[PDB]
């Protein structure tokens, strides 16, 4: 799969992207890879902050569905007009596909001013499709209409502001993106991504809540947002262990809600104050489980655009959330993640590009043993 390999461009913070066409003659776009959504919408209109947009007045092969699409975020929203056309990946498999593609035709607080994409490549399931689960995401046409293996992996790696990169290998793996064995946690259920956290360690300590509390209502991998999202109630106590662990330096109480920056002098970050963070995720086997860990350099992130300070600033990237666990681009920058979608499981291994230091590094180990890991799960 070595055409795939080093697909991905991106600047620290406004996400991960994949060149696409659309159309025919190809259309070229600059597209968001996000496993935390199923539609794939793409700029239609000369909205100011876009490099380009989906023409389809050009494209021969367009087809109207003669029906709209309105899609709010909590901050955000897009409005779209729905056909379908020939998608292609060029540093992806040699092959073209006719997919559902949402025409965006307004937007507020969607795009991002100065980012180079113009659209968004929803890769979780048509559960959460909009406007309902018949509008067939990009994957499943991919698989359905070639001999595309059903499985894709990501390998995010982190950095007047930094370029990211990494590596989308559609339809396999490839082991030069990562180092030791792949460890495997089942998809509980197909529409997010969703898995299961069993167990929750901040330099070694437990945080000993009921397992219940780390995944309500839920826990997600989801490569379109930046944070490491916590459920209040765990994100209150992470903290709390992360602050202790930490107490050698003393930091204001905006800084850990994420109201405010931090910065140091260049060069003179302490890393070594900050403890690593493990989950410990549901394995393959009744019983068994595995722990993934990341280092500060995942959750403490660099601000490059603060034209106020001289210093080195960053942002605390653990956040509480109200819609469950959301394994952001925090987790998955440590790792090479394998979406194996035939087996419902989802692997992890440690990244050949992940960004550490001399002394701590990412891990991924097991098997360990935990017991009454399904009831971590959260039912209604
Ligand atoms: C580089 C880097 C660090 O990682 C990231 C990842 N994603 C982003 C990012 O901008 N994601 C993004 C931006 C949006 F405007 C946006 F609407 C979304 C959406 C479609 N997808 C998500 N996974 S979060 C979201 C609500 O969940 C559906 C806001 C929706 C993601 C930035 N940095």
């Amino acid at each position: 799969f070595v055409e795939m390999v080093d697909n991905l461009r991106g600047k620290s913070g406004q996400g991960y992207y994949v060149e696409m066409t659309v159309g025919s003659p190809p259309q070229t776009l600059n597209i968001l890879v996000d496993t935390g959504s199923s539609n794939f919408a793409v700029g239609a209109a000369p909205h100011p902050f876009l490099h380009r947009y989906y023409q389809r007045q050009l494209s021969s092969t367009y087809r109207d569905l003669r029906k709209g699409v309105y899609v709010p975020y909590t901050q955000g929203k897009w409005e779209g007009e729905l056909g379908t056309d020939l998608v292609s990946i060029p540093h992806g498999p040699n092959v073209t596909v006719r997919a559902n593609i949402a025409a965006i035709t307004e937007s507020d607080k969607f795009f991002i001013n100065g980012s180079n994409w113009e659209g968004i490549l929803g890769l979780a399931y048509a559960e959460i499709a909009r406007p309902d689960d018949s509008l067939e995401p990009f994957f499943d046409s991919l698989v359905k209409q070639t001999h595309v293996p059903n499985l894709f992996s990501l390998q995010l790696c982190g950095a007047v502001l930094a370029s990211v990169g990494g590596s989308m290998i559609i339809g396999g793996i490839d082991h030069s993106l990562y180092t030791g064995s792949l460890w495997y946690t089942p998809i509980r259920r197909e529409w997010y991504y969703e898995v299961i956290i069993v167990r929750v360690e901040i330099n070694g300590q437990d945080l000993k809540m009921d397992c219940k509390e780390y995944n309500y209502d839920k826990s997600i991998v989801d490569s379109g947002t930046t944070n490491l999202r916590l459920p209040k109630k765990v994100f209150e106590a992470a903290v709390k262990s992360i602050k202790a662990a930490s107490s050698t330096e003393k930091f204001p109480d905006g800084f850990w809600l994420g109201e405010q920056l931090v910065c140091w002098q260049a060069g003179t970050t302490p890393w070594n104050i900050f403890p690593v963070i493990s989950l410990y995720l549901m394995g393959e086997v009744t019983n068994q489980s595995f722990r993934i860990t990341i280092l500060p350099q995942q959750y403490l992130r660099p601000v490059e655009d603060v034209a106020t300070s001289q210093d080195d600033c960053y942002k605390f990237a653990i956040s509480q959330s109200s819609t469950g666990t959301v394994m952001g681009a925090v987790i998955m920058e440590g790792f090479y993640v394998v979406f194996d979608r035939a087996r419902k499981r989802i692997g992890f291994a440690v990244s050949a590009c992940h960004v550490h230091d001399e002394f701590r590094t990412a891990a991924v180990e097991g098997p360990f043993v935990t017991l009454d890991m399904e009831d971590c799960g959260y039912n209604i």
